[PDB]
């Protein structure tokens, strides 16, 4: 038997931008108001209150290549 | 047996933008009002309240390239 | 038994930015009010309030490669 | 008068277990509320209330041989 | 008269258990409210309120071998 | 009259248990509240009020074997 597993790849993945930003992300510009009387928990309690894991993300380049070879004899 | 397993690959994947920008977002800008009374939990609680895990992104190219090559004998 | 496993590649991921800036993230400009009473929390509590693990992430470059070989036998 | 009581036993009762556990026993979790009034009792009163004689038994091998040998002559 | 009681054992009562854990046990989580008023009682009470006599019981083997000999002459 | 009473036994109650452990055990985690008004009792009162006498109960071995012998002439 014989296997040869040669790909070959000259792939290019680009981007050009003449400029990027002037971006404005405000998450929770508006008053949180929580009133809470006579609750009662018996089990596990998680709480998030006002503004949390909120992202602003901007790459001048984001670009991606993802590449899997696999051989199972 | 022989197996040859060479495919080849020139591809290219490209973006081209002149700018990218002035990007608004705001999640939120209304006010939350929460009241709870006499409330009984018996089991695990999961609460989340006001701006959470707003995303803004603004890749100057987000391109992306999956490539997976795969051999079973 | 002969398995040769030459897999070659020539990729390139790139990008160009002219410029990248005048980026804005402001979370919780808005007031958080929590008002508890008379609450009775029998097993384990987390508690977030206020502005948590929110992120800015302006890289001159994200790009990203990522490349898997297997060989199994 | 000859009488011979000569039973034998080579017998096995076995058990075998890879892991034993992840077990959750959450009796009573809803209130109890109990009003009395105006009740009249000419006799003995036994009562119980809330969470009572609940068992959790978990035995990494619950195995029994129960074994009686009787004469009668 | 001859008896000859000779019962002759070889048993084995036996567990191998890899690992045993990860237990919960947990009673009366839920309140107990009891309220009593004008009551009259002629006779003795047993009164248990709350949680009482609850079991946890994890042996890491929990066999038994039970064996009875008994010869009436 | 001859009365042999020659029971033989080789026998082994047996465990091996390959870790025990994290085993939790909390009865009365809810709130106990009795209010009495009024009441009148003409004989013995018992009451218990809380958490009491729960066991926890975590042998590295709990094997039990129980051998009883009895000749009556």
């Amino acid at each position: 038997v014989q296997i040869v597993y040669k790909p070959v790849d000259l792939s290019k993945v680009t981007s050009k931008c003449g400029s990027l930003g002037n971006i404005h992300h405000k998450p929770g510009g508006g008053q949180v108001e929580v009133k809470s009387e006579k609750l009662d928990f018996k089990d596990r309690v998680q709480s998030k209150i006002g503004s949390l894991d909120n992202i602003t993300h901007v790459p001048g380049g984001g670009n991606k290549k993802i590449e899997t070879h696999k051989l199972t004899f």
